[PDB]
């Protein structure tokens, strides 16, 4: 299943959402992310996009950049891949 | 209308698995070396663009160290990119 956070972030275009609006990026990722420069949702798509959408290797890439858990990365990557195929 | 025909297309739709010549200024020299480095559709370029803040120059600078584009090149694609992602992002 999937939360309300995840399905309002896959509902529309993500402009200048901050990084805190994806599924799975709570406060204390958040801040961890924007100290390391991915301080919007559209900069960690890019990150996703620059993996080629690779969930193993984009999961690892965001635990290793603000130790997200397995749950999290779960999250995020989902709707991240859900939003891509809904709007690029 | 100054842009190219093919900025035109480029920024009209979803981009969705279109490959990397589908932008403009990327002809088929820049498309193959940027393929050969891992940057095979749009959207990967993209991508960087993104990670990279949309910032011009560092993002033109890239695209320079990494396919060899010239500076109308690099604004051509930049610019492809930039009113791509106004239109959908």
């Amino acid at each position: 299943t999937t939360s309300q956070k995840h399905r309002d972030f896959v509902a529309e275009p993500m402009g200048e959402k901050p990084v805190g609006s994806l599924a799975g990026i709570g406060e204390v990722l958040g801040k961890k992310l924007e100290e390391r420069g991915f301080d919007k949702a559209y900069v960690v798509l890019g990150q996703f996009l620059v993996l080629k959408k690779d969930e193993d290797l984009f999961r690892e890439w965001l635990k290793d950049t603000c130790g997200a858990n397995a749950k999290q990365s779960r999250d995020c990557f989902g709707c991240l891949r859900e939003w891509c195929d809904a709007f690029l």
